[PDB]
């Protein structure tokens, strides 16, 4: 192992900073100081910082208290070297979010919401942040009457194009990168899984500096393949940011270190970020940001050894995933599986849909039955990415 | 009850003429015929009738067969009065089709299978259908390393824009609806979710004529709110098709009665499809097909009594919604919840994101411990809702 | 449908005094003044109230202090007339709980645990409750290395056995009841269905009265059969109290309001408790319990809605299944399902093992595709029971 | 790693016999000749191989024919030396067994399945089989109203009591494992998971010889901790014999090759198996079978390359399992975070709950806060034992 800011490994402040409050207890650690927060991530090889407005800057805090905290932060950063990557807001835990922030039944809340994004991508803009991540958390209900499920949709995207047109209008370097989320603290939030996330950007006026942050354990919430969803939103070039996690199964959201959920599909995961796609094709050079949360039944030394432990995860994985890549016994097990053959396009240059149709070969002389023998030895080439994750090659 | 043609419930031939083979047993029933379906379906009540290419023409069927076969369903259509709304094909029972049809890895089978499409629009428009469905089961895979996730979604629309050139070229007057499903018959299918199916759609050539055909069940095996997904299908004008059934949890496609699964979330499927939006909105004028499956306990007169049992159900929740949404007990607890609030725009008109944020009253001055105090009445709003479905009001 | 005392309904103090923390957000609803949840309670129509000790009693409280507070809720007590049935320790909030309480790996917190939970049998026993729940929250693992499973169970099995034996000494007129939850607080709880329970019973020195408390939205979140579950805790006459609530999937415990859940499994639990099993066998006879939370949406209006919500679903069920029972229609479809022939063992009055094998009729010339055509019709008897919930019927 | 019989690996014939029919489609293999199976598993290093009495004798089998099977499977068990310690029956296949075997609701079909297990006991005994495995895959329901639950129990009861009875008085050497699913093909099964087989058993008159089989993808099918679920079986000894196989999700039941699922859980799964529980106990010594089946893509090559990566991944989890728990580091790990304090019981000897309740120590004057501040560093132990997984030490 050993991360070096060249990585890219960004953390929130939030995440170290997560003091253990769940639903059934109390925190069981202190409040942890930014400023401590800054210095201990820098020791340890990350390369930025993110935060909610929130994390920073109290609700209550007084114009005073913003500049005493931002002058204190800002030198922290500075002495350190840290970037700040990614700027949020925290749209969910002041009871006036209590039914959303964007699609809120009370329009006072929404303008509320609305204005408290907007002051927000100033200071996104001020600190050097490339993407603005929005997670609408209690966008949702528990109850299929309570909206008015079109004029959600119409809320949502009036907030989301507002923000977008507030960044083109002031010329700021920012994009918004929106993250799905399938429940949790709403019974069903709006936009659920990656799918639903991009689609809505295709609704939008200015959807063209609008893209995702899938989230690991989200998407496996709705026990969907990760690897599987990362995959279409690059495809769309809409992956603009990722958070990067564990979960065990559908329940609640975990955020445990990224390898200690489902590590096959970390591994794969991993495989896609770092290698891409074996026929070639778009690649996510943007920052491997880690939105987890220390188990609570550990202290502070817990908390730095989970900060280590996910940058750990993904250089071991790193590294396996390059060995397996550049394996020759895996490159023919692709090969004979049909990996680089689904690259080649169907139809021949120039062939029109009326040439394949009554071309013989293709469909009335085709030995259907013959074409179904072929051994696509997909077990066997699972098996080599499981020894190679193993350490065994 | 009493469906009449007017109601436009359709039905698939494969539904009724389900014989039972599951993955642990043999058919229990015994093969339906064709003519007999058309006749039995016509007596009760339904409007049309949908079929797979492989459910009325055998995959060997010779020239001579095919033609014989298509004038006697010919003639039961012309005796009993059913429409024909909605064709598809078969890419998946055959053992050709084991790694898809167009993303199968093997491009002879690509090539097989998109030949297959083309043939099956030609009868598509020659029988009068408006709408052809496309539910790609196999395509996916077991293993993450198995396909270049990119490659498969070049595939995928290459295939879905053929088929559509095809339809804009011969003027067929067809639109195409892809069917998501998140697992079975793979591990994980491209496209699993409606949000998937949607983000798709907008990368096409020719995404005009491509919708989709969600499936309640479908939704249900991730976990999601099938109402939710619905309604964002409708609200981008892309809900082309739907296929109503029952499915209890997160397990094997089910495929029961619509209403046979989740109550109260069929009911509200049912409030949007007939009702659409509170503060209005898009609606949904297509047919109401069940892509459901008789349980292979029952003998035949399970099987009619089912085909009965979907129109039932859903001329009873009709009722019940009808009777919820006209209740002014129910209109007044809206108004309350602001369901009609949410309509609203969320800024004034003329008014810019630099307005709304140097409004004092929106933003400095708001007192949003005070906006928290609201009581939103989602629960008595909701238990308005159960008690006008329980036929109590 | 109005409540009265006789119908039994129980509510926890945490329900209704839920204040709307949750892991995302802070409390929307001001505190619960115990003495006012009483009261409120009572004209409501609820039979009897519980609590948790901590829910009553501060951790911290003085002895001054826990005089005076038990002073005021039982002079509530008596001025109203509610009984409490049920009392259970809170052994999950304080964080010297984070790690268990019975099975915590310290032995010093061990110790701790069985000494708070011995005392509150004390209270529970002055109370005049007859049953002691005991729901172990945070007993588990978030990872599979942490526990030393065999070792977990002696664990469990010393504290639950040590209480029970210091009962039996004591001379009360109490029951422990296991109250089994899959996940969250941890990753993965011990005992985590009510066949977890139920089986760890049979290890029990004391087992004879320590029986279980299933609740409904807990079995939903592994996707179990609700109805299913409490059928074999009272087939094992182990259903000693049960917790009412609704559950929307697999996903976070929501404690929704009973029937805002899943309402076919609701009307089929409630046809379980009212009407017992087709062909007798126990009934289950304690108090109709709700462990639910008003949603953090809704102001304290919401909140006596939401309560009183619980006994009117529960009163619309019972009117809907009494109905279904009671109807010659529903009699004669579960005669030909063979719901009764079931309830008819399946051997002969001193018929042997031997005597069956040997038989030829049964086995040897059984007409076993004879067989094979009866016609269960499972889905008509299912319509009908829809149909009665429903009230179209 | 290379697999030797000292291993015990045992595979079912209807695993590497699975032709690839499912629900969507054909086979995609031609059968497997039994003698075949034998003689190929032989040559793998497998020790032994397991039937159900349908996979080698058709249902329909003349007396001539069975007497030639035997032979022939005889002969090559003779000639290769594989053992046939599992015999199962097949009790879900045949339409007569449409609504289950023992809990059908016709009582004649119950009486024919309780004679076809009564039959195969006596071959299971003629094999030299010392298991006898019951998987009741058609007993339950779709619906809620289709069953008297509580006969279900008793008839379930009565054919497993006839069954052990007659075993016992046939002076036979086997043992009855049940096997537990969630659902699937039946929407509901009874005794879903490990807790619900390990309750049922303490109902039964002979219990003593009826133990479990639970299958590690059955219990994640309800999203449980399979690990956990067989601690639970070890510590009650009643884990009898075990079915090892891969899961991704909650889903249909997949039985991929084991570790081609939750990688991590195969490997706290291994370690369970090959050293037992860290303080001590029972150890589980039976066969090592995997039910898995072949992915249907796959042609012959695919079921013994399949076949031998269940032994190599086993036997790889294996080797890191025994290398993580001989690691000094991580019996430090170990030490730290009390998982050798688990094992201490709580009381002292001879300490009664009266005397631990006035103990001072241990309550009236616990420092809770104190106590709270334990670091269990769970985290890191949980990276170490990945780290050992990945072999990276
Ligand atoms: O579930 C919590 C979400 O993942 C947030 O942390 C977003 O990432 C930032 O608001
Ligand atoms: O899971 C099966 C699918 O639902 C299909 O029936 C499509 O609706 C038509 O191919
Ligand atoms: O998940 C929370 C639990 O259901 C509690 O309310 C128990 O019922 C009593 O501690
Ligand atoms: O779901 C199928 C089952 O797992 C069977 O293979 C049993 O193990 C034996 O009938
Ligand atoms: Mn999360
Ligand atoms: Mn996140
Ligand atoms: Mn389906
Ligand atoms: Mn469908
Ligand atoms: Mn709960
Ligand atoms: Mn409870
Ligand atoms: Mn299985
Ligand atoms: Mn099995």
């Amino acid at each position: 192992v050993q991360p070096t800011p060249a990585d890219h490994f960004t953390f929130g402040l939030w995440t170290v900073g997560w003091t253990g409050a769940d639903p059934f207890g109390v925190a069981t650690r202190k409040n942890l100081d930014p400023v401590e927060a800054v210095h201990k991530l820098a020791e340890l090889g990350a390369y930025g910082i993110t935060f909610h407005d929130n994390d920073l800057i109290p609700f209550d805090a007084t114009e005073a208290e913003r500049e005493k905290i931002l002058g204190d932060f800002n030198q922290a950063l500075k002495d350190t070297g840290l970037k700040v990557p990614m700027v949020t807001t925290n749209l969910f835990s002041h009871p006036v979010f209590k039914d959303g922030g964007f699609t809120s039944n009370d329009r006072s809340i929404r303008r509320f919401a609305l204005a408290k994004v907007l002051h927000n991508i100033d200071l996104a803009a001020e600190m050097g942040a490339e993407t603005f991540v929005m997670w609408g958390g209690r966008e949702g209900s528990e109850y299929d009457g309570s909206k008015d499920l079109a004029a959600a949709l119409d809320r949502m995207r009036e907030g989301v194009d507002t923000a977008a047109g507030y960044i083109k209008d002031k010329g700021y370097n920012l994009r918004i990168a929106l993250e799905p989320k399938p429940n949790e603290p709403r019974g069903d939030i709006f936009l659920p899984t990656v799918g639903h996330g991009l689609a809505f950007i295709e609704q939008l006026e200015h959807g063209d500096i609008v893209g995702l942050n899938p989230e690991t354990g989200h998407e496996q919430m709705a026990g969907l393949n990760f690897t599987h969803g990362i995959a279409q939103a690059l495809w769309a070039e809409k992956l603009f940011h990722i958070d990067l996690n564990g979960q065990r199964g559908i329940k609640y959201d975990q955020d445990l270190v990224f390898g200690h959920g489902d590590l096959t599909s970390a591994f794969f995961t991993v495989d896609l970020l770092e290698n891409g796609f074996p026929n070639g094709g778009p690649k996510y050079t943007g920052p491997r940001h880690f939105d987890y949360k220390p188990s609570r039944t550990d202290g502070y030394d817990g908390v730095w050894d989970s900060a280590k432990a996910n940058m750990s995860m993904y250089l071991l994985l790193k590294e396996r995933a390059l060995a397996f890549r550049a394996d020759p016994e895996v490159q023919e097990a692709m090969k004979t599986s049909g990996v680089f053959e689904l690259g080649e396009t169907t139809l021949n240059a120039g062939e029109s849909a009326a040439d394949l149709m009554n071309d013989s070969a293709s469909f009335a002389g085709f030995d259907a039955e013959a074409a179904a023998e072929r051994n696509f030895a997909f077990i066997r080439l699972n098996q080599l990415a499981i020894e190679h994750l193993l350490g065994s090659r």
